[PDB]
């Protein structure tokens, strides 16, 4: 991917008014996490160039990962009408990121 995480993320109740299926990261372009997981999105997403990607940085931007009540801190949480329609925590392969990319796609 040509860019990298974003601080100046919306709130919880401003990202609550979009509408379209966006998955929304939480991590940053630093951590070795992230190191892992942006790879690994980057080998899925390029079936999928019509999903939305929010890059959240959780570190000096908002803390939204709260709000979402996340698991472990690298996960993203895959919306639909701006709401969670699933997401993937700690993906290790592209094969469990995939999976879950076509199903939320409505490729499943």
């Amino acid at each position: 991917m040509k860019t990298r995480y974003s601080a100046e993320a919306p709130a919880r109740d401003e990202l609550d008014r979009l509408a379209g299926p966006t998955l929304v990261e939480f991590g940053t372009d630093w951590c070795g996490h992230c190191q892992a997981a942006q790879p690994l999105l980057a080998e899925v997403f390029s079936d999928y160039p019509e999903v939305g990607h929010l890059k959240v940085e959780d570190g000096p931007g908002r803390r939204l990962g709260r709000s979402f009540q996340v698991k472990l801190w690298p996960t993203f949480v895959f919306l639909r009408d701006g709401r969670e329609v699933a997401r993937v925590v700690r993906p290790g392969s592209a094969s469990v990121l995939e999976e879950a990319f076509e199903s939320l796609v409505g490729e499943g």
